[PDB]
């Protein structure tokens, strides 16, 4: 029975007086029973003691845990229990139930969907999907990049950027949504059933398969059958060289909720990824007012909600490493717009080029990004320098967040290969008198245990605490 | 005696009552008497008549004209009149006097400043720098880009783009500063005197040099002697092979006003340039509160204006065509801060991709563009579906100005081989009750005598004819 935690905890104190506490963790549980097992379990707790006021805000949930066995001989595999619907033509809804799914050609599968943003101080960084946990440990502040998530993440991600000094600066990325093809001997489908979760819970089926013509195109379809809300989508796919891959969608919905209304609607989205084995990706989507997810319509029926309604969605990704002038470059952008709320534009770029002008891998790197802090949108850009000395690499730093700039000086030393490394780091906030910044962080990452800590304090600021730790256990008694 | 005239013409009604008219010309005279002509004239006349007010603004000047000669055997050319400064170290300025100066590896000259962007309707476009009128004519609806300019223009440009429905959009360029390099033997310098004109003139000399270090790099300086304006100018450049070239400037000045006070200032200016013979520039300049160029001076001086004082400026440019996947993008972005006042952004963007798909070249292209219409900023994005259909080519084009957008449909058919043209277009305009448009432009080409008139209508709106000839002739008695 295999156990794979991750926690962290953070305690801080304010210079004008407030203690606060800091702990989450999320994991999985394994079992092998062709009976295979799957439990993810999160949870967090939040303290914190001002002039009068102790808060405390507390959660713990399993988001889903389920039983799932491979079969032989229809390529396709079974999972019961509680899980969340992960399709190629339709959005995510979490759910009790079973489903019957059918390593091939890259081309035409997912990826995994690397979140990148930019961090003021050292920060915990959580990525989620609806409620469910993907990701959330420490960061060294500076721009930062995630790539732990699982293969098979899909649809668009929550990220919230909580900073060392309160400040909680929030945004979302979407996930290449690649072209549901397949090649013309083969077929792909997805038949799952149940009641849908966390609002008993109204039944409904979903199907979807993936057809292959005779040429390098393929026609997909599918269609949910949820009573009060059903939808139908038809879509064509092509498939092309190194150049490629393509599809569009047509996909309609009809809603029926108690005195409200009907609503009934359509959304139009076409998708191209040119990522195999230099990844791109551009996608685009515009939907009704009146079309909704399954998701959309739940938030509607149980939950009284109609905001958020989608009108247009553009989102490109550009990850082209050019070993060629020894420079990576990496942009994430994704515009939305909505029929009752203001539009929401987030992006996240970087340049990173290798010098030599002394000895070698002498480093600068530029990062440009947009988030939202508290409705308000916040905007930074990062410079970095850094020189390699030995085992040790010494680096400048110029942040720029919103109207508060960040200078930044500081020896970072690596061990054990790159597994372990400790840097310090010492600065001056101006943007408002300024302040210095003092800043240690260090992280052990072995294979089957990880732990980082990290100390920061501002002048007249705050002064903070954190460690990290990640590993592999066996639990069985 | 040469004349190289340009003209404009356009007459204008309104849906609520008003004419209005606008003739603008502008051309250079030449001559030759080793004693050698040019002589710029420009010149404008607009008159407008609604419920009770005509109104009328008219322009005539000689912007600079001089007399110029080429000498055989100090590759230096003298030249004595009206001009304006041009320096590859120092900003612009107008002048009456005369000038010594020094073909050679392009990698180290200045090319011609492509200036692109994008029109609502057939929009005459104005360039200039200064009070100099450097492009003048009219431009059919969709993303312009002007590549007419004399090969030596240098700094930033004003591009102001009138709207046949009455509105002016107006943004800023900034032509690529390619570093002042030079071949180790050769010595390239600049030495001019005179008094400072259109405010008798401060007199003034200035000199500037660059000097050929034995390495692949070069050490250049200049400085400005006005007397109550000085400005001292040393700077590094360097040369690489075909990823470009590079350099840094830090030039001080010492301004005395009367009873004003005195200021002191420096600005450091980093510039890269990859072009030759796909073309990419990126450039930096920083100055301090004080620092003063001796046009800023003047206005201060003279006119009483402290105005603009500026801090940073950032400029990307990156003209890149794949021939490989048949598609081009171009990006011109310039950001510029202030020290008194608010930053100001302007960018432009295209994609064009050539397609196939049923035959030839069916094109796809999008662009985005953000100037500033009256103090606000207008941010537009077009896209653009062209078929080819024999000589002709049908198009639909999808424009989005602010919260205005168009939906057009139309024919173009060509002749001439491409130098005569002639389009009709029809369209939607909602974004306030919608309305029909109906435009048609005409072209013709002749390299000796170029000439185009459009005429244009918008439902319960306005409607407008404009022509505009440009052509060479010799005027001698
Ligand atoms: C062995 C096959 C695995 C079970 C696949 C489930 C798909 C059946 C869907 C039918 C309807 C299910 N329902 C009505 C309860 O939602
Ligand atoms: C034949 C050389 C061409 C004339 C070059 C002019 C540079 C001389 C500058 C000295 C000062 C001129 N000044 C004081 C009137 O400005």
């Amino acid at each position: 029975l295999m156990l794979d935690y991750n926690l962290n905890g953070t305690v801080s104190r304010n210079y004008q007086g407030g203690d606060s506490h800091q702990f989450s963790y999320n994991g999985t549980v394994g079992g092998n029973l062709p009976w295979r097992l799957r439990a993810d379990y999160q949870g967090s707790q939040e303290q914190s003691r001002y002039n009068g006021e102790k808060t405390t805000n507390r959660n713990f949930t399993w988001s889903r845990f389920y039983l799932f066995r491979a079969i032989p001989r229809w390529r396709a595999n079974l999972t019961l229990g509680e899980n969340n619907i992960n399709s190629d033509i339709f959005r995510s809804w979490s759910y009790t139930g079973a489903s019957l799914e059918s390593m091939l050609p890259p081309r035409l599968r997912g990826y995994a969907p690397q979140i990148t943003g930019i961090a003021e101080t050292n920060a915990r960084v959580v990525v989620s999907q609806q409620g469910r946990v993907l990701y959330d440990s420490m960061v060294p502040a500076g721009p930062f990049s995630i790539q732990d998530l699982d293969s098979s993440v899909r649809g668009r991600l929550d990220v919230e950027v909580i900073e060392q000094n309160g400040r909680k600066k929030t945004f979302q990325v979407d996930t290449a949504s690649v072209p549901y093809l397949t090649r013309p001997g083969q077929v792909r489908y997805k038949l799952v059933s149940g009641r849908s979760r966390g609002y008993e819970g109204p039944v409904f089926a979903t199907g979807e398969a993936s057809w292959g013509l005779s040429n390098q195109w393929s026609l997909y379809g599918g269609a949910v059958l949820a009573g009060d809300y059903n939808a139908l989508a038809a879509g064509a796919g092509w498939d092309l060289g190194v150049p490629g891959t393509l599809s569009a969608d047509i996909t309609q919905s009809v809603a029926r909720i108690e005195g409200e209304r009907t609503f009934q609607g359509k959304s139009w989205r076409l998708s191209y990824s040119k990522r195999f084995d230099d990844i791109t990706f551009a996608g685009y989507r515009f939907s009704e007012r009146n079309y909704m997810t399954m998701e959309q319509y739940l938030n509607a029926r149980y939950r009284n909600d109609y905001s958020s309604r989608e009108k247009e969605m553009y989102t490109v990704t550009l990850n082209k490493n050019v070993a060629d002038w020894n420079t990576s470059f990496n942009l994430q952008y994704s515009r939305q717009t909505y029929w009752d709320i203001r539009k929401t534009d987030y992006y996240t770029v970087s340049v990173n080029r290798y010098f030599n002008v002394f000895l070698q891998g002498v480093a600068v790197g530029l990062s440009a990004s947009r988030s939202k802090y508290l409705g308000r949108d916040n905007d930074s850009a990062y410079l970095r320098i850094s020189v390699p000395l030995g085992t040790g690499t010494a680096s400048y730093s110029g942040s720029m967040s919103n109207d508060r700039y960040v200078n930044m000086a500081g020896y970072t030393d690596t061990f054990n290969d790159g597994l372990d490394s400790y840097s310090l780091n010492a600065g001056l906030n101006s943007g408002l008198t300024s302040q210095r910044q003092i800043n240690a962080y260090y992280s052990h990452r072995s294979p089957l245990a990880n732990l980082s800590a990290n100390i920061a304090s501002l002048q007249k600021g705050y002064t903070s605490f954190g460690v990290s730790a990640s590993g592999g256990a066996t639990i069985t008694g």
